[PDB]
């Protein structure tokens, strides 16, 4: 499975969502090179404007393109699902707002690797920091702390991302995440570890449509 991505690998991504009752899908495109830990994407809201802020939907929109130190390489999930993938399913509780819960598989399609999504979010405040837009717009960065789950052959994590508000303060989304393999193969069941992901997100001039460009950066980590 890990041989899979030795080179760059094209991605696409398809994301259908309703939050509120506000409907909207996502299309990405890039490529990831494993090795490095490197994504480059763009993101387009192919219905109109986006009814909730792109960072929101970062973690969202393949954490088989992690940099696994050699010494952790036994401890790699994602890669070791592959090429009939996995599906990653999360709950992610913005604090004092609403929810969205995401259900995705993740998997070749030939050469590419696909990412297609559904969200459906719930109990959001009309005028909170997710629908009222008053996120900051540059940069994510933590650490996704991953255990093992024998149960459904496969893996949890937890983590936090403390997006910052226009008004200086913090709004914390707290996500709880379950990935379970689609095929029936022996997959690698890691010990406790995390991976420390930086996204970097920007504009691209030229683009009017509501879209996202993410540059991010993901390596394993906390095996000695």
């Amino acid at each position: 499975g890990e041989e899979l991505f030795t080179g760059v690998v094209p991605i696409l991504v398809e994301l259908d969502g309703d939050v509120n009752g506000h409907k909207f899908s996502v299309s990405g495109e890039g490529e990831g090179d494993a090795t490095y830990g490197k994504l480059t994407l763009k993101f387009i809201c192919t219905t109109g404007k986006l009814p909730v802020p792109w960072p929101t939907l970062v973690t969202t929109l393949v954490q088989c393109f992690a940099r696994y130190p050699d010494h952790m390489k036994q401890h790699d999930f994602f890669k070791s699902a592959m090429p009939e993938g996995y599906v990653q399913e999360r709950t992610i509780f913005f604090k004092d707002d609403g929810n969205y819960k995401t259900r995705a598989e993740v998997k070749f399609e030939g050469d590419t690797l696909v990412n297609r999504i559904e969200l459906k979010g719930i109990d959001f405040k009309e005028d909170g920091n997710i629908l009222g837009h008053k996120l900051e717009y540059n940069y994510i960065s933590d650490n996704v702390y991953i255990t093992a789950d024998k149960q459904k052959n496969g893996i949890k994590a937890n983590f936090k991302i403390r997006h910052n508000i226009e008004d200086g303060g913090v709004q914390l989304a707290d996500h709880y995440q379950q990935n379970t393999p689609i095929g029936d193969g022996p997959v690698l069941l890691p010990d406790n570890h995390y991976l420390s992901t930086q996204s970097k997100l920007s504009k691209d001039p030229n683009e009017k449509r509501d879209h996202m460009v993410l540059l991010e950066f993901v390596t394993a980590a906390g095996i000695t």
